[PDB]
């Protein structure tokens, strides 16, 4: 028969095998992990605050006529501050999609600015990668701004920016203003203020969240580690646990703090994963901070501030292997470069919820592309290098392009977060680097036992996915160009020091 | 029905789509491309010459009792010059296999030296990646040397090398001597001399090679670009074309040079792909070099030396897109970082010939692992986070490990070139970065028409490969934690400026 | 006959020759250039607000009993976040002085943490260089913090930090909190607020400033470019120009803005020198911005915000050759990388004021050092490689050490900004690199005409400074047989 | 009374103080340290073999009519592979001299290719620094090649190279061929063979060398560490010590090897200073190697091959403090990074021999420069910012230029190794960084006792060298109101 699998929308997907039996400590980011912001309301709120900010610093009034359009941005686009393009690139820096403003640039014209349809993604001065869910409003705003200055006649388009009279406004300078304004929106607190004053509008709520976290604390420790301050965190978490019952209905409600062994605010991630700041214990009954740990009876509170990830693991008595860290952010090679053991990782990708719907509900699109590809192979079926034939594939290519575009638009104007045609995005490549497990939401762990063995799927290369495990009887001897015309004792047991 | 495909051992595998109709110029490396060296005779010859070299520079006589063992090395291993281990690592620097000498290190012991089972593959001072087919003898020799100094009592093992009396011999110093000696073997010409004096023993020969190259020159230009000098190249190529007939049997034999539009020796790759050296035209009737091009009638020869890849394309009148460059070496991002258009690429991986046999002839091994994995899923079938069950998977894991090791050993002691268990190797990752097409040999193009459209296979992520394109009817509403509780005009035609 | 030179405290010192005749545009930083903050009051103010910020985020109450000690910090020290040391290093990263808290570490134990008495300044993650005048309070605070936790009973000293029970607190973490608090004090305007509310206490005022700027404005253009906003710039600049007469005798007062052809606020240096931000005009009467220029009557206003160094140079019609940029900050070589000719530079270095006093008023210490060296050469005068004599030099070496340390202490506990003994500091090396001219203040341009040819002094090497041009067989090993 | 100093051509110059008393181990490079190659014969030999190598790989026959011109190259020039220029730059990458072939480029057109007269030396791919004595022939050859193709009819000059018809030949490509040919000439032993077959022509000989090394061997240990193999080392060292008497009068000759406690050949510097290669013993009578040490009687031999600097220091029982390493090569800061104390350094700089002759025998040129500067200060003596006077200085500036250029030409067409005008070269800066002591030859240690206290000379800044220690209200803008 076939392998049993849970329903698609409940699945946890496995990049690297993970024995959940061994997880003794579950760690959480808050933003977009426990506190999932409603889409597109929250993106559109960030957009407005940023636009409003730029206008009050001198950007034109026409900006206030921009409306956030959730169908345009995809996450992980690269902004080329030299030519002002949003780029969807693959794992190796090859261009997949190129948008100047809202104008999508065809392949040939792309080669003027990118002669090899390639970017050096390491040129951090030039290219800015919009990876986060917070980057989404900004991704759209950059396109809005490029489009407006392009089409407004008060400004003359040039290769690397706009002339306003005798003044040059480079794309890199505009981007600096957008970047400054997004920070300001977040770090002066205007967005949190608006968020907190209407939580029903802006934050998702779900009773399964206290349920799942209560089960996690039955088998291990549970901790929160957030860059937000305690005041914001308390307001958010109280809302998330505000039900007329506790974990199971008919049970007594209990405060959100009772679900955690350790609560860490003001984390200053990503610095948190280095040496961080000095750890201070927070006295929530007072609000007073004190570096270190309380010596007195106040030591039984669990709210902390600053610190480092290494320190938090000490407080929990949790070795790195024991920890599954659940969040929405792809971190670099910071944690594993350490002499200390790192955390295993569950990556929240909320966009996966819509993408799985495209995958399941648009089958007729996938079927047709498979059809067209099977027909194409039939047209070349018995041809080899002696054949002069040039089969007519013109129309079938045109229907391939037309079906593929239709699929793309099922995701949005910028296509799927994970691929374009046959090529994985840079983002997809980073998901595979960073995440041991991933899902639309951490809540999918509800549907798995804590003894579950998560087994990784082989990611197949072209010669594995298009060759069957069947014996191929060849009548001609294999060319010795291919075969090359083909003592330590062999190891007696498995040599895999990874176990995946 | 199913998609028609050529027989497995004739296939060209596609990472990135390529319209072969547009290829107007075919370029070749010589070594391990046109001139395929017999295995393991040629590896074993390189081994002996290197060992002999080290002995005459003071290394112990016991080295001459080493015999090359083709079942041990896999290509792409990393040599850690700090701890003297051969490492098989994945695309992200995670350890898969760790061999100190001929001792394979289990996972737990690995963590002493690699606390995160991770290496920073960028630490080029410490880690040396043995990617080439020429590296194979050296890969085995490094293991031989570590094993000998470990087990010989005249030397005391330490973490980073050996004590010989009061003298410390670091692994990094030993590696420097091995590296120096391999160079010497190649650059004083001892290996070419031995090769040339017994070409039947050392070089593969195949009549399909003149056939395929004659067909290529029917539709485009053909050129050779080799680091070897003309003298070696002539000896090799004359042997490769030495048949009592030409392209087709019953035709007149013709000299190998008649198969090329341009013959480039002394290329100094990889510098060749930068600014290179000054181009000089070679006068083979004389041997005299002259920088530039001959003004007189000698300008009708086609042998050149030095130069750059940009210059060679000018001579051919070949824009970069028009060129398919066929060879065995994975190059870095050198060619695409240029403002000039780069070559498309066909990668020769000779090991693919044995790997495809494992894939097809050891099906019963693959079937069992699929069985065991289907049984494992059955054991967790109706469990979720409320379940207390801990199903007994002990024996079925043991049979997984035992079957997986058996598969590994079908490839060699160091396993497949492309994966370990569920993880692709670093090498596999580089194949996907660099090669538009790849095969065990370029001769497989014989079985494809020159109008062929090579269409890339999707490389599927876990949520694509383990979810069907079937409509999933859910009775419970999807958690808004996953859905988030979900103007420019949309593009009307495909936006893919890559076309793959 | 000897060369004429202006009086020492009026001099502009010349590192690279500069023909003032060609300067047609004069550009100023404001902070510590036009607005010289009184020392040590201002450092002490920044120190106190930073300590209070730290205590308010949970640092111990004892910190509030630290008093800023201006005799301790010398600018340009390197804080080693690994071992908690303030370090004075030379141009090449050789150790000269090593302080742990307030304990000064001798040579031999220095070698335990620094085996070659060498740091790699490239290690930006480990070593933080405290080069600015704003960094002076933070330099002392770091020393205070390391001293406090080293001698506090509640804590256990370690190599890389301290234990508070079973909890480790790294110097790197602690330095991050000090770093964050100094930013916080500055970017909250706490410091700006206390400054503005008492300008006499914190800001130097001097009628020579309006005189010098009006003379520059007569020979060319003058521009201001500060990171500060307009409201703080206005308060400060209004104070600096608040005199009952204009710059000439019996002339009437005129506003500070009229001394400038272009006023740029919110500069966002150092980004300002690359692509910066988009330039916007400032309506001073309203305080509102508009990117570009106001399309109306307000186009005639001369106050802008943000922008870039290149936009401002084009706005003034000045090529890089025309411009002398006057300021207190040393910038990296990332403005010479541009493809248009960059500015020439005048580095304001306030410490030069007290350093020159030491140079001239402690001449007895220099003379004694010279005698001890002369006397020392006399001891070796008759010896070559054939000599077994080991002259007894310990007592004279003892006296050299005492005298050099006496000199060091005339500058402060960390010695001179520019050197320790025979070795130039890293800071001195960066002045040589960046500053075409330098003085203790820009005001010393008063004493020079705008046609002056500033001529660079040779920096002599040992084989130049210790052999005379006087005319005196030589080994072919030295001659290569020429 | 003035300070006693040894005669100028006998001096060891002191950059960092060094107590020779503490040196217990003396270590030598051989090439250009013990074996000083005669100039210009040796440079000319290397030049000719390199030209012939190039012509034999297809470069035009005209090259064989180049003659090495020793008056052109100064060591330490930077070859710009993009534009074909030899460049003399200062410590910070500022342009001082720019030669294209043999055409010297004035300031203003320099700015077309170098808008800030600045190069980024970090661009290792673009700029190649020609610092070694071995690099002198290649420095001139580069200039010859650029001059040849610029004025050859068959070629078309471009910005970054030349066209040979429809074919482009970049300076970068051409530089690669010169680079490869210089390696080829050296690593084929062509140069070593012609040297050994005529040692009188190419190698300086001097009986003072065996005297100095035997005196070192009496106070401590002496070691040799050369990249050369043993056969070439033996030929050369045998020649250098070939005298009818030993070092003392009427003493008998003894072999060169007996002057060394350890002879290391095949050093593979600079890798030698990291982990190097495995150390092997050399059986001199046989020429065979054995890694480690011979387990027999040959263990008493003192000739090794390969190894590392750390292995050799442990072999001698010398910590880094004990060692003075004597050599002609400037190394990067990648030996101070080690976790054991590194060597102290003596940099042999042959050009110092002729440079000191210029310093003392062209004093009239220095005096005139001094008068012109004094006279120039007198012209400005009475002017300050109120002055409109623009004194006429063109004729005196003209004479300064002529005189400075006259001085430059005493060193050679590229001027002094250490400076151009008021600006130290990049090379001078690297001597300051790397060399604790330096002289024109190691032989000047003869004139100093092994108990000598080498004392460093202050390198004065402009505000130190041009204001007297003599005692002379000051603006609070300079004083910060102290």
């Amino acid at each position: 028969l076939k392998k049993y699998r849970r329903e698609a929308y409940h699945r946890v997907f496995v990049n690297r095998s993970l024995a959940m039996e061994k997880i003794k400590c579950f760690g959480f980011n808050m933003d977009y992990t426990l506190a999932v912001y409603k889409s597109p309301e929250y993106e559109s709120l960030g957009f407005e605050l940023t636009v409003e900010r730029l206008v009050s610093i001198g950007y034109p009034q026409e900006l206030l006529s921009f409306a956030y359009d959730s169908t345009f941005p995809t996450r992980g686009l690269v902004f080329d501050t030299l030519y002002g393009n949003l780029l969807k690139v693959d794992a190796y820096g090859n261009l997949l999609v190129c948008a100047h403003g809202f104008n999508f640039i065809r392949g040939p014209e792309t080669r003027e600015q990118y002669p090899n349809k390639f970017i050096q993604r390491d040129d951090t001065e030039r290219f800015y990668i919009l990876n986060t869910l917070f980057n989404l409003p900004e991704t759209y705003l950059l396109a809005c701004l490029v489009d407006f200055f392009t089409n407004c006649p008060r400004y003359t388009s040039c290769e690397t920016g706009f002339k306003d009279g005798d003044l040059f406004m480079s794309y890199r300078s505009m981007f600096q203003d957008v970047r400054d304004a997004v920070d300001w929106v977040h770090y002066k607190g205007s967005l949190k203020e608006k968020t907190v004053e209407n939580l029903e509008k802006y934050v998702v709520k779900d009773g399964k969240l206290p349920l799942l976290l209560s089960r996690m604390k039955e088998v291990g420790k549970v901790f929160l580690a957030t860059n937000s301050d305690y005041k914001y965190t308390d307001k958010i978490m109280t809302y998330l646990f505000d039900f007329p019952h506790g974990p199971k209905p008919g049970s007594s409600h209990r405060p959100w703090q009772s679900y955690f062994d350790l609560i860490l605010v003001d984390a200053r991630k990503p610095l948190f994963f280095g040496e961080g700041t000095v750890l201070r214990q927070v006295d929530t009954k007072t609000g007073k901070l004190k570096i270190g740990t309380y010596t007195g009876p106040l030591q039984h509170g669990i709210v902390y501030s600053g610190g480092s990830s290494d320190t938090i693991c000490d407080l929990l008595g949790a070795k790195g292997k024991d920890i599954l860290y659940i969040g929405d952010h792809i971190f670099g090679d910071i944690l594993k470069s350490k002499k200390r053991q790192g955390w295993q990782t569950f990556l929240v990708i909320p966009e996966l919820a819509q993408e799985l719907h495209v995958w399941t509900d648009k089958s007729s699109l996938f079927e047709e592309l498979q059809s067209l590809d099977i027909f194409l192979a039939e047209l070349y079926k018995h041809l080899d290098s002696s054949s002069n034939e040039r089969p007519d594939i013109s129309s079938i290519q045109r229907r391939i392009k037309k079906v593929t575009h239709d699929m793309d638009m099922c995701y949005g104007m910028m296509g799927s977060l994970f691929r374009s045609g046959s090529r994985q995005t840079l983002f997809a490549s980073q998901v595979m680097r960073y995440a041991d497990l991933y899902a639309a939401s951490f809540i999918n762990l509800l549907y798995y036992p804590f003894s579950y063995l998560f087994r990784a799927a082989h990611v197949l290369m072209p010669h594995e996915s298009t060759v069957e495990h069947t014996h191929v009887d060849i009548n001609e001897m294999e060319s010795p160009l291919a075969t090359r015309n083909r003592f330590p004792l062999a190891p007696q047991e498995i040599t895999h020091c990874h176990d995946e």
